[PDB]
């Protein structure tokens, strides 16, 4: 229907100096760098992706689909695309996330996570997810090993490596095979492969449980097999000790199984957001260069 006027592009590699690894792996590599675009007199902060070294014409393709993506978003809970660059090996120019991934993050530094923190946490992610409902793209790859955080008073969501922009109003998205995070998804969907909005309604669910109980492994234990008889048994995940039954009823509903008796993403950013103004009362936590500028101070 409404076409798509984003803008590519294209960098020239000598106008980013790398400066680190911060994380190599199956993927690829992905670096720590400044951007100092033409005589502008600016530097940005940028992380740069590279998928492996390996240039199979299988490897740009994906890379190509992620920067198609991610430069078709425009919202301050999204990650920011800056460009591309059209070197032998393909890479992507995303805004630098210096705190890092937000799995890391609460991993990291529970005894120092309040309860405001949290809460905050959950309405912004939910104003992201709302704003990929609103563009018809659905993520496929919600949990907290994909939000980065740029400052810990904002986080972002990223990795689109599985999202699929829904084509003319295509209700649901039907995939391929091939692998995908089990214990993140919907019971629709590990049966049947479909992938709705409501169905990343339900991993924001576990996202959510991930973070309260700051950075667990979702059925630690349980085998991807098991995973769907064990939810159609009508088990689920369970109430975090710092939770409020209000907090967790939120999440139980995340993971009904009509898809459509679950919250819609602008209700969870409702419901988060009244919590955040009292969050003592959901939350029980014991204790509780010279011309650098920010990409999203960066316009044009
Ligand atoms: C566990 N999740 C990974 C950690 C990581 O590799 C991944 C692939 C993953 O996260 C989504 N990844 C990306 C994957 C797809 C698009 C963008 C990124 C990405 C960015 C950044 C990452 C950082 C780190 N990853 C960063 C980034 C590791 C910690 C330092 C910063 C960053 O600063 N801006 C963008």
């Amino acid at each position: 229907e409404a076409p798509n006027q984003a803008l590519l592009r294209i960098l020239k590699e000598t106008e980013f100096k790398k400066i680190k690894v911060l994380s190599s792996g199956a993927f690829g590599t992905v670096y720590k760098g400044l951007w100092i675009p033409e005589g502008e007199k600016v530097k940005i902060p940028v992380a740069i992706k590279e998928l492996r070294e390996a240039t199979s014409p299988k490897a740009n393709k994906e890379i190509l689909d992620e920067a198609y993506v991610m430069a078709s978003v425009d919202n301050p809970h999204v990650c920011r695309l800056l460009g591309i660059c059209l070197t032998s090996t393909v890479q992507l120019i995303t805004q630098l996330m210096p705190f890092g991934c937000l799995l890391d993050y609460v991993r990291e530094h529970k005894d120092n996570i309040g309860s405001q923190y949290l809460l905050n946490w959950c309405v912004q992610i939910a104003k992201g997810m709302n704003y990929l409902e609103d563009r018809r793209l659905v993520h496929r790859d919600l949990a907290a090993r994909n939000v980065l955080v740029k400052t810990p008073q904002h986080v972002k969501i990223t990795d689109f490596g599985l999202a699929k922009l829904l084509g003319a109003e295509e209700k649901e998205y039907h995939a391929e095979g091939g692998k995908v995070p089990i214990k993140w998804m919907a019971l629709e969907s590990i049966l049947h492969r479909i992938y709705t909005h409501q169905s990343d309604v339900w991993s924001y669910g576990v996202t959510v449980w991930e973070l309260m109980t700051f950075g667990s492994k979702p059925y630690d234990g349980i085998p991807a097999s098991e995973i769907s008889s064990i939810l159609e048994k009508g088990e689920r995940l369970p109430q975090p000790p710092i939770c409020t039954i209000d907090v967790y009823m939120i999440m139980v509903k995340c993971w009904m199984i009509d898809a459509d008796s679950r919250p819609k993403f602008r209700e969870l950013i409702i419901e988060f957001s009244k919590m955040a103004r009292d969050p003592q009362r959901y939350l029980v936590i014991q204790g509780d260069m010279d011309d650098v500028v920010d990409a999203d101070e960066y316009l044009i």
